[PDB]
């Protein structure tokens, strides 16, 4: 009969969420309870009823007794797992308690930035049993798994935390146990309001206000400058994401700013040649519509982006 | 009866304080005195009264004698702890002296940047007993714990250092000991006066002085440039912080600069159209108030920020 | 007779493709099946028919029995291979199953950026037998090798995956086995359309539209600014590549932008001196051709680049 | 009687001096000669008169014989010491020769940037005896300690190298030996002349030359631009230092550039309003003093900075 | 009699050349053949004629037999050497074959940037015998040492590869063997033509062409902008080098650009005041020489730089 391996994973810190590399790093602890009756002992007269081991001594003991351990792997770990404690407690009836405290980075392949920065992302850690389920069957350790009270993450807010058990077939024909700890996180938007939204809005609006001069050349100069600045914003914002194969909401907004600025310049050149070839009064009359249409474009385009993505 | 484990933590260096990642790194040393009578020995004729061990040999000896060690964990450590010395001295009556010298990064989850750069932050290191308090009870080693004389930190100044003992329930139903070494630090403000405050003040004041030209178009051009520069300052300053979900005092000051610059531009456009449609004398009379109100806004807004945050 | 070593390499993650350093990093797993009859055992009465080892214990056992293992090396690995599991399963007839799970960076010396960003690159991992082929002959493990379902790579798309066996002579006069896992990848072009192509097109076209002012000095000013911006784009784009000894398609396009902008400026200076020394009407007539030739240059040059590289 | 431990530290490379983190990294080698008569042996017939050990085997031998080793610590090491060789040679009379070759970073808490870039800094490595001086007394190994011939450091020049012995009380009530290797270094100034001094001088002087136009508005525009550029220089230069709590000479020079530029702008606005309200001839007469006082300010301020700091 | 240690070093990859840190990183392999007759064995009946060891087991065997190994050190290694394989093959007559495959960074203290980017640099790896030459004498392993076919380096081209044997006295009074593998490399210049040379040439020439306007103020404005851009190029280019104590050819060229631009501005101010105080015709006549002398300065200065450095 397969042996039961109870698994608990506890995330104590989120040291970082790297959206460009699409990974996240955590400090967490793994707890395993596994009753192996072959490990049963009897303490000596007035002798310890629980035996404490390093991971190394325990594995050497298991090899000497020819006992297979429930070997596992963090399936989506990437890089070096920095271990703090790898401790074993062995009770008299053969129950092995294992504590593994670590820091490690994990892949986040469910990142979808289409709604960025209004996106809710899925983060998980997979713990895979290497041996098949007719040898070991992972269970859920009760009252341990989850997320901690001081995760130390400022941009992200955890919205849902979940655990469950599934299967994998990485190395065996038969099914092998997989423990999953997953959580969902959304962003705090204050950073994007302050550093991205409000600057762009101020530039656009300050341009509109300066449009009341009635000097078409000034409009063209200012609009060219605004386009340059918007392209600087494009490069800055794109730096923080991966080189995605699809368009983000932020990309749509920035392309809108590019296009609206260019159309502003074009309309101003038409007005300036209208005033150049004698049509100054027609130029001013149409300047009325230029003013009364600069912000209609931005409102309408914002509604269009909302309709598309949401 | 529970065994007493005396704990001392000494911080010798602050190698860095990373406010963006909200962590800090230290070079420090841990001292543990723990009397285990089972470890008592007798030296041979004219033989050493104290035995020196590596951590590895000592733990193998403890496992061979089936003695549980007071296993501990740096609860808020993140990443790899680089150990320098892990030494053991065992006296004849069984007193274990342990020296652990290390470099490690630690989480700083109490960072609150609301008053930045006038903030005083709390930094701590937690040392957790893995086993419950009916087995081991942490005490305070006397005359060892604290902070050193050459911390090597230039921006921060330590204001208070403290130690105490509390409990945790990370891995056991029963309470387990927790040793805390905490200190409070504030910033030196010279960097912010020289690189942030004085440049912004110079830009604002040089703009005001140039406002005495009486050429409204020059005001608009200069103000647009000033707004661009202030947004560059926004991006630079925000780069050094995390993507906070709340507004910092620095954010409030930068938003004030944005808004005041935009209002300057708007007032200048109104003046320029007043001079455009025949009201040159009214334009100049109101230019008087424009000048006499440019700095009132900045003083009043600075007082408003002080009132809000302090 | 040489011993057969069956090899399987599975790539589970592409943690990154570094085109500047010309390397790529993966999380993957290596599987080796190797029948060594000298390792045959018999389980005790009702005793395990498969023995589980750490890599270290197994190698010590092999050394004690004076059995040569099929030593191998990742020929194009660079840096530190971070191992997760190094596990051994030994069956009763002497079949060794080895599992090696790792993270490592690998050289990508086949990077050819001539068509960048329309390039398809070759990535491979070489696994080399250190000992010659009269001792060990690598075979292909069936149903294991390849690439996974969640590679986590956003810019690149895998187009072909392949495995095969070849030889090398790194350390022996005789041939030694080499296992190769290779795959081809191309880029998603969305990043380059949004962040590179469309901004450059907008700048060029907005310049052309502003050319309808009929103010030659404005043309010269705007063109100088455009040249400056294009050189900023040159530096940015080149930052992401290595310091290649040959010209990339992107380099050709940027040099074209430089030259076309300079020719624009030159033509405008000629027009401005034509209008300066009395030939205003001739200046305007030729301005017709200036306008009707600004975009012909860009279309013709784009066709020329396509002809050259493709 | 305390045992003599002769110490030699040799610095072979300076891999880097990090003035922002206030540390420096070296490749060096440590030599220890320590006569322990308990380690005396006799070679077998025609057998080696010197025994070669790894550090690990030697420490296991010492533990088996219950011999305390002279445990030491690099007191100002920070981070991971990457060891190359840790070798032991044991002669027949019990003299242990130890070779430790390493790479490591070390704290530089004596950095004082007040005169930067004309500063001479103190760099040291402390080697601390953990055990008190009634057990071990550090001596100086003769003809080994110092700095090498190829340090590989380009910006810094070593001016003085010194060794000596002192005491510490880190872990014991009694005094413990401390070996110090210190050296003083100054900078090559060519980098600062070429990249900092000459650009600033060129900007200032080119501004002065352009002041001979007699167009006050051009002066104001150019001066505003110069102030912006000087603030860019401020941010760049400050990036390379820590966030110091005191003013550097470079900070004083940059603040001088800010202030002189602002005063230039102010004087030009006064001249422009003098010419505006009818006083063109008075404006020109005072423009004479404006010109004849622009460089007096810079010379006088440079002398003032020299007087203050030197 | 001293024992012969045959040495072969093979460089398979150049993972990077870091000219700012003046180091280079390689993936390479070390081969050592060393006949120690004390290691001679006899295989059992039908038993392996060659014994395979890990480095650790072999060193423990050597210590047990009290055999001194030829201990060596990579003299100019800096940082951590990441080992891939450390394998031993021991033949029946006692010949030890050692394979060491590694990744490591090495100091490049022969970097001389005076002719940069037309410089040919010397790169070497030193392998030092720790023990003196009356114990071990390094020889050259034949047919192994050198550089590989896929070095993976794009900017540099290897021009000469060499090996030889010399001596050192690092740790012993007597001479100890030193094996040297050195190679010379030069740069591909395409990067510097495309990203540095051609942009600067375009800026200079586009300025000259715009000089045919005959509007001195435009010349001054454009020249000031060009000086600013050249100083940006100075900072960018200097970022990639160390903070050298001497002047590079690139530094000379950039200082030339600064000075020529400033002289352009000065001449234009003189022309503008000549036209201001009534001498418009003299101003134009001398403008002829201004034009006919702008490029003479650049050609003459380029010849001067060539004469100085070459
Ligand atoms: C006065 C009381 C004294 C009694 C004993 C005190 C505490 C006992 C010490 C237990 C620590 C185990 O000792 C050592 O710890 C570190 C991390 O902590 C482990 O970790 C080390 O190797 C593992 C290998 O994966 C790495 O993850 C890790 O980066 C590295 O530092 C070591 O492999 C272990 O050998
Ligand atoms: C002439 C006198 C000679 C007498 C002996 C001299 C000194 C004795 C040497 C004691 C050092 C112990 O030897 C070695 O030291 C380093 C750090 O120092 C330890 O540290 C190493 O493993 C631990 C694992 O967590 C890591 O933290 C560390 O990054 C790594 O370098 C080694 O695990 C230890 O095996
Ligand atoms: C309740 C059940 C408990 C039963 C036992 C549970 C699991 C058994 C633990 C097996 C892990 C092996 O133990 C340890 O693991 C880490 C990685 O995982 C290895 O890895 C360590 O050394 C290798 C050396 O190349 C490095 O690649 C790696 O960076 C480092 O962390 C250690 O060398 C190994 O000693
Ligand atoms: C044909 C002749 C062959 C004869 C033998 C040849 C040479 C003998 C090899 C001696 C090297 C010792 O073997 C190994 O070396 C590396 C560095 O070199 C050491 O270093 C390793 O652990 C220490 C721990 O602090 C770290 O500093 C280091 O980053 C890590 O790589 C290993 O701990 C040691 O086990
Ligand atoms: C089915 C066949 C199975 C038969 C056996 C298969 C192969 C045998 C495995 C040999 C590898 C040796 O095992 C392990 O490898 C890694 C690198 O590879 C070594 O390297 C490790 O320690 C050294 C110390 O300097 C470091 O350089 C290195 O960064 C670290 O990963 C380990 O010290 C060694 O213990």
């Amino acid at each position: 009969e397969p042996s039961d391996v109870f698994i608990g994973l506890k995330i104590d810190q989120i040291t970082g969420i790297n959206q460009k590399e699409e990974n996240f790093s955590v400090v967490g602890s793994l707890r395993i309870d596994w009753r192996q009756p072959l490990l049963a002992f009897e303490h000596a007269p007035g002798e310890p009823k629980h035996r404490t081991y390093t991971l190394a001594t325990f594995l050497k003991l298991l090899e000497e007794k020819q006992i297979r351990w429930p070997a596992f792997t963090y399936h989506n770990q990437q890089g070096r797992m920095d271990f703090q404690n790898r401790l074993i407690s062995l009770s008299e009836d053969g129950t092995v308690m294992y504590l593994e405290r670590f820091t490690s980075t994990f892949q986040a392949p469910a990142f979808d930035f289409r709604l960025f920065p209004f996106d809710n992302q899925l983060f998980f850690i997979h713990v895979d049993s290497i041996f098949p389920q007719h040898l070991f069957r992972f269970q859920e350790m009760q009252g341990f798994s989850g997320l901690g009270d001081q995760l130390g993450e400022e941009e992200w807010i955890v919205t849902e935390v979940n655990t469950h058990l599934t299967t994998h077939n990485e190395f065996t024909k038969g099914d092998a146990s997989r423990f999953v700890l997953e959580f969902h996180a959304e962003r705090h938007l204050n950073y994007y309001l302050m550093r991205i939204l409000i600057p762009v809005l101020l530039i656009i609006t300050v341009s509109w206000f300066t449009f009341f001069l009635q000097d078409y050349t000034k409009r063209i100069d200012l609009a060219g400058g605004n386009l340059l600045l918007f392209i600087a914003f494009n490069f800055t914002i794109s730096s923080d994401l991966p080189r995605l194969g699809y368009i983000t909401l932020m990309d749509a907004f920035l392309v809108g700013t590019f296009i609206i600025t260019a159309l502003v310049v074009l309309g101003n050149v038409w007005l300036r040649r209208l005033e150049n070839h004698g049509k100054q009064a027609l130029a001013r009359k149409l300047d009325i519509y230029a003013i009364t249409s600069y912000p209609l474009a931005y409102l309408l385009g914002a509604l269009t982006l909302w309709l598309l993505f949401f």
